[PDB]
């Protein structure tokens, strides 16, 4: 009859996965159905929202990993078949970040680790420090979704912080780092951009960068490849580099994402789920996405090819791939970005560091 696939990735991505779906369909007879969910309001966590009631798809492309601890949690995601996943093909990092308790429950397809998108018209040559970070920033501005902790985690972790302890591959849920001296430290710079440094306002965030970078106002803004098509569009003749070093000395810490696939545990027709699963995941799948966005393949036979060793992209991610921290996925995590709206009140001036950490912290327990 018909499976049906829900993408989180959209653009030029998702028309790959349409294409490649479409010759999937032609050999195996199935019509499928993608669905552009990247829009939707329920964000990310649709899809339990949707399986919760029956009503979810058969296979789901494009999930970042720290959602699937939810889903695998509640029972909602068919653990990967024996055999799908050869964990040696892929870094360390990356098949961790598929396993919720030990178990493999989705498969990798892409890598991502945030960096500075900049406007070589304005910034010809990227900053590595602070200092010539300032100078740049000063100069041409800088914009990010400042409030956001997937972005600014990059300096809470730069500062010693961190969001659930990790200890020996596992996470501990009652060690929360996010109100430490260090935490307090980060969340005081990132107050200071706004009340010290000028570069943005307490009502500046990730869609407003964005909008300012396309026009071509701000030299710089933090981003992924999912900004790809976009900046080109804008004929932006943009760059990628790493997170500069912070006022501390220290390297930002991003977060890693692994962009991922899977198939419903209800699913009625679950051997043909994962056969379409590897087709929207294979080394040439990688090398689709990859060409139309910079999205850094998961498998490393890919990222070892020449499109990839000479893009810009790919740079900056072998330059910050070993200060990345790869995002907790135990479903504690979703209380704790549904918590860092308190970030906003930091920012704002409407609380103290300290006190807002403290804060942040205790509405991340609730
Ligand atoms: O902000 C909370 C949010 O943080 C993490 O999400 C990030 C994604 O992991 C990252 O890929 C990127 O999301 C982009 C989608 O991949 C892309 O297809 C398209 O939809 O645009 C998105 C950005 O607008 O950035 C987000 C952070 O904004 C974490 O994975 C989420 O579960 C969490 O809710």
């Amino acid at each position: 009859q018909t499976i049906t696939v829900w993408s989180w990735q959209t653009g030029p991505e998702l028309q790959d996965v349409k294409q490649i779906a479409a010759q999937w369909a032609k050999a195996h007879g199935d019509k499928v159905i993608v669905v552009d969910q990247s829009s939707n309001p329920k964000g990310f966590q649709f899809y339990a929202t949707a399986a919760r009631t029956g009503k979810g798809p058969d296979v789901v492309f494009g999930m970042p990993h720290d959602n699937n601890g939810v889903f695998a949690e509640e029972g909602l995601m068919a653990p990967v078949p024996s055999g799908v996943l050869n964990t040696g093909l892929y870094a360390p990092n990356t098949i961790d970040a598929i396993k919720v308790n030990g178990t493999m429950y989705s498969v990798p397809v892409s890598v991502q680790v945030a960096a500075i998108y900049y406007n070589k018209k304005l910034v010809p040559q990227p900053p590595q420090t602070w200092a010539e970070f300032v100078k740049d920033a000063n100069a041409h501005g800088f914009m990010y979704d400042q409030a956001n902790l997937y972005f600014d985690y990059a300096i809470i972790g730069g500062y010693g912080g961190y969001v659930f302890k990790d200890n020996n591959g596992t996470l501990d849920p009652n060690n929360i780092g996010l109100d430490t001296p260090g935490a307090v430290q980060a969340y005081t710079l990132m107050r200071d951009m706004v009340s010290k440094y000028h570069w943005m306002t307490p009502s500046t965030n990730g869609s407003i960068a964005k909008a300012e970078f396309l026009a071509g106002k701000i030299g710089m803004y933090v981003s992924g490849p999912w900004d790809t098509a976009d900046i080109e569009k804008a004929k932006i003749d943009f760059g990628v580099t790493p997170w500069p070093t912070l006022p501390n000395g220290k390297h930002a810490t991003p977060f890693l994402g692994v962009i991922t696939a899977f198939v419903n545990k209800e699913s009625k027709t679950q051997a043909a789920d994962w056969s379409l699963v590897q087709a929207l995941t294979s080394a040439q799948a990688q090398q689709m996405y990859f060409r139309d966005s910079q999205q850094i393949p998961a498998l490393l036979s890919v990222q070892r090819s020449s499109a990839v060793q000479s893009s810009p992209t790919f740079k900056a991610f072998v330059e910050q791939l070993r200060y990345a921290v790869p995002m907790p996925n135990i479903p504690q995590m979703q209380a704790v970005w549904q918590a860092m709206s308190i970030l906003q009140n930091i920012i704002a001036g409407k609380v103290s560091p300290e006190q807002g950490a403290k804060d942040f912290v205790q509405n991340i327990q609730k």
